[PDB]
C-alpha cells in the first residue's frame, strides 16, 4: 500500500538493505523541497552526513516513525 | 564505499521483495541519481510514487536479474 517511508520506523530504517539507506534518508531530509537554488541535502551529503545521522537517531529511538524525523535533523 | 549505500548494485528482485515503504525513495535515486535538479530536471516527488514505482515494478518483473544501477534510462523513457 505505503510506498513511501512516513511510516517506517527507526528500527526498521537499521534493519534494511543498507542499498536503501541513502535513498530513505534522500527522502527523510528532501521530501519537501524543490531542488531549486541549491536548497536541498546533495546525495553526496545525504550519503556522508544524513545516513549516520539517522542511525545515530535511529539507535536513540527504534519506535520513532520516520516521517517525523525531518525535523531532527 | 558510499555505493553499497546505494542500489546501484541492487538486483530487481531485491526491489520486488523490500519493504513497499522504501519503493518510492529508491526509484526516486534510480531517476535523479545524476539529475540536474537546479533547472527543475527532476522526476518530482509525485510523479515518482505514482508513475516511475508502478514502472520500476513492471520492468523488475521481467528481468530479477537486472541491477537498478542500469535502469534509470528506461524508467525516464
Amino acid at each position: 500500500e505505503e510506498t513511501t517511508p512516513q511510516n517506517m520506523t527507526c528500527q526498521e530504517f537499521m534493519d534494511m538493505n543498507p542499498k536503501s539507506m541513502t535513498p530513505v534518508a534522500f527522502w527523510v531530509v528532501n521530501r519537501n523541497t524543490d531542488f531549486s537554488g541549491g536548497d536541498y541535502v546533495d546525495w553526496h551529503e545525504v550519503e556522508t552526513v544524513s545516513v549516520p545521522k539517522m542511525l545515530q537517531e535511529c539507535h536513540k529511538n527504534p519506535a520513532a516513525k520516520l516521517g517525523d524525523l525531518s525535523a531532527v535533523i
